[PDB]
């Protein structure tokens, strides 16, 4: 044919045709595509020459299929080899939205291969049009765990069936190079030995803060590269924007004759949030505009009101929606407001509260229209045009940047990723932007540079041949410059440069630094940077090249101490000539003096800064042939040393700084809990008079207390400085402490530890957080990622190492952490701290009866916190109660306060009490330490009756209105009685209060339930009444130690048989962890009345798991609905105790009641109890107000677990249906498991079951028909677990078996760090390696940045550090280690020769 012709915007600056021209298209080879959809019609979709394929025909691939294992998914067409659903088990791989399907326009970009025009008029190819593609449709959901295994088998099944590479999209913020998660780096390395190019997208987070600010320049660890493409092995590709543009434009053709403004045809961008130009003035219709100045009113009232679409510049001041809205008002019907900054790329606006009038910002202060002055038409293209960009030849905004998150340099290389142009679903087109546009275009080019490769190379092994490919793309590719600043753009954001698919196709040479790699990572940096870098030429002619290195580092913004994400550029030092063997390779040394640059560099950049850049080679004759070229970077300083989370917002607010994300508006010093710092948290809990408090108030930062407008305030004592204080007595007022950080880098390793303050070198911890943390930098990329993180597992009580009470006093709590590199230091932060559990102190008063002066003695403490505030109140009665109780009827939940009010204190320190307003003896008088401890006297507790006088002294004591709730005892024990005592308490349906809990006796089913719900979480106590219990100690034993000798949790000193708390066992070890399920000896000693030692065991089995409500049987009988529950069983630990049908009936309009006791208030759901009747059957009745969802069915097991269910959803189950669970089944508290794993089910035949029915409100239960069926588990977070039991597993319902249970049983995960560190650098040949139990040999490898050091990630288990070392030498120091789970273990080891 004549046919359309082919869009070269794209290929003319990638400068493809080189490769077509030369044979080179991708015939012959495969792109394994893994991605969201893909349509396979798509006249895209083509091979030319099916002759000529790897795969000639359908029959060829069932041929490479069943040749493989691959017993799933088929082959489409010529094109689409093969494609499989890998989420569904599937092979719908089509996604369904607005014809935008991501993976659709990725395989577009590397292989379309159009004979049709898109709507410019052009047809569009990818790098290899006629390179044959595979999908594999796979995404992830949270739902599942880890999608992670769904991948390795897209991986595995592309390889297999003989993949040439493979495109993925997938990425993880701030990516490791070393040590990603292993299962995926592993199925890759298995891909580079195939020969296979694992091409991945960099991300589009950009760097830290990125949706905030720029990062500060005290923080050069900024970058951001993605968890897989960071990998050694696969190729990590940045996106830059391309330079034109496809969209539908707007045309003033009273602008025609400026062609600098593509002939009157501007780039409009409307918000995200509207989007109302089309659907509101309509393409092609023509309106008028006329110029306004000033969005005020004034500027010519409102000319343009009529119809003209309003044109109005920017004010930097006035909001978007000021602007839309003011214009609305005088009549706008649609306003364009065109850039104020000249030749800015249209700021995007999102802003949409209040627009409603199909707004549009117009490019730049260009683009400004003033003819006839003001007056002007204009209308909206229907078609797309071709523009020149806003923005191209600039790295895209969002391409991922920085180091690594262990130093190393990525991204690789660069191609085109902001608006790329290629194919949506149904013969559609459509322009889209990210790292994952980028990404396919050098997966069609690394087709093409192996089809080179093998036709110019055929003695290269598939395992070296990944490895080429990469490093001819990279050392060939165009250094970039960015545009508005005219530096080299930082080789951290560029990675090797533009890609050059001609120059690596052409050139014959390629680039590598001492680890034979494309780029070079230095590690540190220090006054001499040295290296060696390293020429090839695959020729048979030979190349003579002359070559100089260009030096860079970071511009800071000096007004604002911030990173401009630019690079500046120092010295272009020189090198030299040299000539390049035939097949052969020289090497040259790269030395660069940097003494000179550091102190004007260290001022901008006090922590370290990078040196980076590109050592260039060009054809010494002609400099423009032969043009290669390597990146660089090092870092001046300590990379592995930086600071891993910012500075204590005590510490930033005293030094007159601020947190990075920290939100200072307000009132001086406000630190509200939901802003984002380092700092400490805790709850607090109201103080009440009148009644029990019944609620506490939340986390709020520790230091901080509310001022009269109820902002939290970071009060100062006299010395002016906050006070870090805690009151751990029971009362949950400041009771702990928990670490909050605002992370800077990737962070492990993390733990809370509490010393003596005089212990000043922190060498004898009095407590120490059970777990270690790990976790992410806060980079903020958008608004789904924290600026802060809670660690409340770093929560410190006051409670040591054992238990006991770690006594009132001043200490240090010191939470440590180390960076993700190896052989970095442990960086400890610290806050001194105080334990005071005394309420201050309450002495006496003056009252002066007509001054109606009440003037307290001056404020002291006990214990070191200090007296914070001042306070008299009394209780203003209001509905003749002292309280008002709220009932928050959406939440369900009931709250009680006081009705205080409060007198002013006046500046001498007393009050002016108003007996107008309530009796002298009603008033209290109220005194606060910094940790919460508060003592309140109500002054009429010692009154004279003498009332009426002259001035005269009044004593006051604390009512101790502020305790610790006790729990009901009600007991009397006989000598009948075990001696044993728990609790009882039954589980709210509706209200969200704590249910009322109280003291039962324990005389059968030993079992509990440690979930903090009212009911058996512990097992104490109680001896008879006068009876006596000397020296009574409670001992726990595991049932392993059967000798009794080790305990593993005791009553602390001074337990006593009638304080129950102080024999209560909660399941828990000294440490206060939760202990596993299982069976424990609990061991009561004492000495009685005569000194004879007594001891009762007992065995106690502890158990926390919801038992599970079986569907039942409906029938009705007399008219009415009968409700019979299968059978339960009552086997033990899990057996049921208690049934009950019942139902909610409402009063006061809800189904929940408040009952106001003697000591305080509570809250239940109005209960009503059917009996049961002799049938086993229950009778659910007619009932108005009532409905089957009102009526529950409730079970409790031996171990006071509880399940309900609305009978509405045991009814949902047909009379002939039955349902399936399937669940987890780990060794662990229920706090402490995994939920999230998906599943398939399949019928008889194997076929995937369809229109899915739950059981219960749970997406693990199923109801299905009568039948055999296999159910398998598809994924779960395998970092987190390992399945031990059969992944599938088969079942078969019936209407005797109408209900399975399926579990799958698994074992946990958890990891540790171990790094030896030397003395000196070991020798050159001497080997590091871990040794395990079994004998065998992890190898390890020096760290980059800390080179006496050696490092690795392993299972929880106990190695030893062996060492291979030649000629005389040996290494002392303790070899062994016993890991800890997240500990980092660092052995210091010594070399040492003669
Ligand atoms: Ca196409
Ligand atoms: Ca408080
Ligand atoms: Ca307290
Ligand atoms: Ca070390
Ligand atoms: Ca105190
Ligand atoms: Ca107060
Ligand atoms: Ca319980
Ligand atoms: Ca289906
Ligand atoms: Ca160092
Ligand atoms: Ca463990
Ligand atoms: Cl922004
Ligand atoms: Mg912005």
């Amino acid at each position: 044919a004549s046919l359309p012709p082919v869009n070269t915007d794209i290929h003319d600056w990638v400068k493809t045709k080189g490769a077509w021209d030369k044979g080179y298209k991708g015939q012959g080879k495969v792109v394994a595509v893994i991605d969201t959809g893909i349509d396979p019609a798509h006249q895209s979709m083509r091979i030319s020459d099916v002759s000529t394929a790897k795969v000639k025909s359908k029959e060829d691939m069932l041929a490479r299929q069943k040749a493989a294992g691959i017993n799933y998914g088929s082959w489409i067409n010529d094109k689409v080899v093969f494609a499989h659903n890998y989420v569904e088990n599937s092979d719908n791989i089509k996604e369904n939205q607005k014809y935008e399907s991501h993976g659709m326009h990725v395989t577009g970009i590397v292989a379309g291969n159009s004979k049709e025009a898109a709507a410019t008029g052009e047809r569009f190819l990818g790098i290899a049009p006629e390179a044959q593609v595979m999908f594999m449709r796979v995404f992830a959901n949270d739902v599942m765990g880890s999608a992670e295994s769904l991948f390795i088998k897209a991986i595995e099944d592309a390889v297999a069936l003989g993949a040439d590479v493979i495109n993925l999209s997938l990425g993880t913020a701030n990516g490791a190079q070393l040590s990603g998660s292993k299962p995926l780096m592993e199925a890759i390395e298995k891909a580079k030995k195939a020969g296979v190019s694992v091409v991945v997208a960099a991300g589009n987070e950009r760097v830290y803060g990125s949706d905030h600010d720029d990062p500060l320049a005290t923080n050069p660890d900024y970058g951001l590269v993605g968890s897989p493409s960071t990998g050694r092995t696969p190729t990590s590709v940045a996106a830059i924007n391309s330079k034109w543009v496809i969209q539908r434009l707007m045309t003033v053709e009273e602008l025609e004759k400026r062609a600098d403004l593509n002939h009157g045809k501007a780039i409009y961008s409307e918000s995200v949030d509207f989007k109302n130009i089309k659907d509101s003035l309509g393409y092609d219709k023509s309106h008028q505009f006329a110029y306004v100045k000033e969005s005020t009113d004034a500027g010519y009232n409102a000319q343009d009101v009529k119809g003209k679409i309003a044109l109005i510049e920017r004010d930097p001041n006035k909001t978007y929606d000021e602007m839309i809205a003011l214009a609305k008002k005088h009549g706008a019907l649609g306003v364009l407001i065109f850039n104020n900054k000249p030749g800015q790329s249209n700021r995007s606006m999102n802003g949409m509260g209040i627009p409603s009038a199909f707004i549009s910002h117009e490019f730049g202060k260009a683009m400004s229209q003033l003819n006839g002055n003001g007056t002007g038409s204009l209308e909206f293209d229907s078609v797309v045009s071709k523009a020149p960009s806003q923005k191209g030849n600039e790295m895209n905004h969002f391409s991922n940047w920085g180091l690594t998150s262990d130093g190393y340099l990525k991204p690789d290389i660069t191609a085109p990723g902001g608006d790329i142009y290629s194919t949506y679903n149904d013969n559609h087109y459509g322009s889209q932007t990210g790292t994952s546009m980028a990404s396919p275009q050098i997966a069609g080019a690394s087709l093409l540079v192996k089809q080179y490769l093998e036709k110019t190379q055929p003695n290269l092994p598939k395992e070296k041949i990944a490895d080429i490919v990469k490093n001819l793309l990279m050392s060939n590719a165009q250094i970039h410059v960015n545009p508005e600043t005219k530096t080299t753009t930082s080789p951290r954001q560029q990675g090797a440069g533009l890609l050059n698919i001609d120059g690596a196709v052409t050139s014959g040479l390629y680039v590598t630094g001492k680890d034979n790699y494309g780029s070079i990572s230095l590690g540190n940096i220090t006054d001499t940077m040295t290296f060696d870098v390293t020429v090839h030429n695959l020729s048979n002619k030979d190349k003579t090249l002359r070559y100089d290195t260009e030096l860079l580092t970071d511009h800071v913004d000096p007004q604002k101490g911030r990173f401009t994400l630019t690079s500046r550029s120092l010295k272009t030092y020189q090198g030299g000539e040299v000539t390049v063997p035939a097949n052969g390779k020289v090497t040259v040394r790269v030395t660069m003096d940097v003494s000179q640059f550091t102190k004007e560099l260290t001022k901008q950049m006090p922590n370290g800064y990078y040196l980076e850049g590109f050592v260039r080679f060009r054809d010494s004759q002609d400099d423009q042939l032969n043009r290669v070229n390597i990146p660089f970077v090092g870092f001046k300083g300590q990379f592995e040393n930086l600071a891993v989370a910012e500075e204590s917002i005590y510490r930033l607010k005293s030094q007159g700084k601020t947190g990075f994300y920290f939100d200072e508006s307000g009132p001086k010093d406000d630190i509200y809990v939901g802003k984002h710092f380092t700092g400490l948290v805790t709850l607090g809990s109201e103080t009440n008079v009148s009644t029990k408090t019944i609620s506490d108030n939340g986390l709020h930062t520790l230091g901080t207390f509310k001022n009269a407008d109820g902002k939290f305030i970071l009060e100062k004592n006299a010395q002016g400085n906050p006070v870090l204080a805690i009151s751990p007595n029971g009362d949950n007022n400041q009771d702990f402490a928990a670490f909050k950080g605002v992370f800077l880098r990737k962070y492990q390793g993390l733990k809370a530890s509490v010393y003596h303050a005089s212990d000043k070198e922190h060498k004898n911890p009095l407590w120490v957080s059970p777990e270690s943390f790990k976790g992410d930098k806060n980079f903020n990329s958008d608004i789904r990622f924290a600026k802060s993180t809670t660690l409340l597992g770093t929560a410190f009580s006051g409670k040591s190492l054992t238990g006991a009470e770690l006594p009132d006093g001043y200490y240090h709590y010191v939470v440590s952490y180390y960076p993700d590199v190896v052989g970095a230091k442990r960086q400890e932060m610290t806050f001194d701290m105080i334990l005071d559990r005394q309420k201050p102190v309450l002495s006496q008063a003056t009252f002066d009866p007509e001054t109606n002066r009440f003037k307290p003695e001056p404020l002291k403490d006990r214990g070191l916190a200090g007296v914070r505030k001042d306070s008299v109140f009394y209780l203003e009665r209001k509905d003749n109660k002292p309280y008002t109780v709220t009932i928050n009827d959406s939440y369900k939940y009931v709250s009680v306060e006081d009705n205080k009010t409060f007198v002013e204190r006046q500046a001498d320190g007393s009050f002016i009490l108003p007996l107008d307003k309530a009796k002298l003896g009603d008033f209290y008088y109220m005194v606060e330490d910094f940790a919460g401890n508060v003592a309140i006297a109500k002054l009429g507790d010692h009154l004279p009756q003498t009332l009426g006088k002259t001035p005269i002294k009044l004593k006051l004591t604390d009512g101790n209105y502020q305790t610790k709730e006790t729990l009901k005892d009600n007991l009397e024990m006989t000598q009948s009685d075990t001696g044993l005592v728990t609790n009882q308490a039954q589980l709210a349906v509706v209200h969200r209060n704590q249910p009322q809990s109280q003291l039962t006796k324990m005389n059968q089913d030993f079992f509990i339930s440690p979930n903090e719900d009212g009911n058996k979480d512990f097992v104490a106590f109680k001896g008879l009444e006068n009876n006596v219990y000397n020296d009574l100690t409670v001992n726990v034993y595991a049932k392993d130690d059967h000798q009794k000798q080790t305990p593993i949790w005791s009553s602390q000193a001074g337990a006593g048989a009638s304080a129950i708390e102080s024999t209560a066992w909660y399941g828990i070890t000294a440490r206060g962890s939760k202990v596993m399920p299982g069976d424990y000896q609990y061991v009561v000693t004492y000495r009685d009345e005569h000194g004879k030692e007594h001891q009762k065991q007992y065995t106690i089995s502890v158990n926390d798991k919801k038992p599970m409500i079986t569907q039942g049987r409906f029938d009705t009988i007399n008219g009415v609905d009968h409700f019979t529950p299968d059978k339960t069983k009552a086997l033990g630990s899990s057996g049921i105790v208690r049934e009950e049908v019942f139902y909610l009936a409402k009063k006061n309009g809800r189904k929940f009641d408040v009952t106001e006791g003697k000591d305080g208030i509570t809250v239940s759901d109005n209960k009503v109890y059917i009996p049961k009747n002799p049938d086993g059957s229950y009778t659910i009745s007619k009932r108005d107000g009532v409905t089957l969802s009102d009526y529950y069915y409730l079970v409790e097991d031996r171990a006071g677990n509880v399940s309900f269910a609305t009978l509405r959803d045991l009814k949902a189950v047909g009379k002939d249906k039955a349902v399936v669970n399937f669940g987890l089944d780990l060794p662990v508290p229920e706090d402490k498991q995994i939920v999230n794993f998906t599943y398939l089910v399949r019928d008889a035949d194997g076929k995937p079951i369809e229109n899915l029915e739950y059981y219960n409100n749970s997406g693990n239960s199923l109801i299905l028909p009568y039948g055999k069926y296999t159910v398998e588990l598809l994924t779960y977070d395998t970092n987190a677990a390992k399945l031990e039991s059969d992944k599938i597993v088969s079942f078969t319902l019936s209407a005797d078996n109408n209900f399975q249970q399926v579990t799958f049983k698994m074992t946990m995960l958890a990891t540790s760090q171990i790094t030896a560190h030397f003395d000196h650098l070991l020798p050159e040949g001497s080997r590091v390696s871990l040794k395990t139990a079994q004998g065998q040999l992890i190898p390890l490898e020096q760290s980059l940045y800390v080179p006496k050091a050696y490092g690795k990630t392993v299972q929880e288990g106990t190695y030893e550090v062996v060492v291979s070392l030649p000629k005389g030498y040996r290494i002392e120091g303790n070899t062994k280690v016993n890991t800890l789970p997240n500990e980092v273990h660092e052995l210091s080891l010594r070399l040492v020769k003669v």
